[PDB]
DNA sequence: CGCTAATCGGTT
DNA sequence: AACCGATTAGCG
């Protein structure tokens, strides 16, 4: 069952994703597309990163 | 083993 | 179409 390679986010990308999450728990389609483009990530990579980050936030609360 | 990226099926 | 919760799985 082929899967995608695990993305290794740069420190710059993780820093900017965490910054975005501190500002907004969810992104609009537009804001997700803008952040993806700004970080040279796919829309899916940013969507999944935000989904998993909300899961972690739920657990740590 | 812990952290977390990616995948699956169900919910809305 | 995006999310959620459960799950699978890569790597330090």
């Amino acid at each position: 069952k082929p899967r995608k390679a695990r993305t290794a986010f740069s420190d710059h990308q993780l820093n900017q994703l965490e910054r975005s999450f501190e500002r907004q728990k969810y992104l609009s389609v537009q804001d997700r597309m803008d952040l993806a483009a700004a970080l040279n990530l796919t829309d899916t990579q940013v969507k999944t990163w935000y989904q998993n980050r909300r899961t972690k936030w739920k657990r740590q609360t």
